């Protein structure tokens, strides 16, 4: 018994166990992009993915993820509003039980059918667990998937989602490049948020990318076959696994561009 995205156990009833959830930086939030300042001192983002190596694919119960060897500087982020570099830790997916619905963010109020989150933490700080004791401590890459043509970077991960059907599941996941999953452009807006999973806290530099990437009605249908639940429990489909935009409050959001 605890959190999850249901009626019960749903992100409305978060803040009961994570006080923070009513926090002055919690994610996500809507992106007005009349509102957004344009800020000539953001940097181009740098993303050095040459040397990924990922490891293993599993299914905690709350969505998917395809955890990466951080040991060393292989798979990097830099630049853009960052001060330092960030090691890619995992990567992972909310997505809807519909086509008009599964982003966490949103952009004037248009909700996209699922919200790829490339995490990473900040080297300064040793470790993981460290990192998100810090306001500066993750990095978070936001990358919107809209239907339309299939995603051939994507499929690798679609055809090993039968193998992590429940909750607990893991498997091998090995030689998977994260660079297939980029859109042409890397324009972003930033803003300072947090983790929109428990615990909710507040160590994020949300990077989100203005292009969202095409991905197929089949490839997305595919995430929808997942389970919330165990092996040998009530069958319970793994989708709306999204928290609902948060109060701005005050912050402003950035953008890279026009
Ligand atoms: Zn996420």
């Amino acid at each position: 018994h605890h959190w999850g995205y249901g009626k019960h156990n749903g992100p409305e009833h978060w803040h009961k166990d994570f006080p923070i959830a009513k926090g002055e930086r919690q994610s996500p939030v809507d992106i007005d992009t009349h509102t957004a300042k344009y800020d000539p001192s953001l940097k181009p983002l740098s993303v050095s993915y040459d040397q990924a190596t990922s490891l293993r694919i599993l299914n905690n119960g709350h969505a998917f993820l395809v955890e990466f060897d951080d040991s060393q500087d292989k798979a990097v982020l830099k630049g853009g509003p960052l001060d330092g570099t960030y090691r890619l830790i995992q990567f992972h997916f909310h997505w809807g039980s519909l086509d008009g619905q599964g982003s966490e963010h949103t952009v004037d109020k248009k909700k996209y059918a699922a919200e790829l989150h490339l995490v990473h933490w900040n080297t300064k700080y040793g470790d993981f667990g460290k990192a998100v004791q810090q306001p500066d401590g993750l990095a978070v890459l936001g990358i919107f998937l809209k239907v339309g043509s299939a995603k051939p970077g994507l499929q690798k991960v679609v055809d090993v989602l039968d193998s992590i059907k429940t909750k607990g599941k893991s498997a091998d996941f090995t030689n998977f490049d994260p660079r297939g999953l980029l859109p042409e452009s890397l324009d972003y807006w930033t803003y300072p948020g947090s983790l929109t999973t428990p615990p909710l806290l507040e160590c994020v530099t949300w990077i989100v990318l203005k292009e969202p990437i095409s991905v197929s009605s089949e490839q997305v249908l595919k995430f929808r076959k997942l389970n919330f639940n165990g092996e040998g429990e009530p069958e319970e489909l793994m989708v709306d696994n999204w928290r609902p935009a948060q109060p701005l409050k005050n912050r402003q959001i950035k953008a890279s561009f026009k």
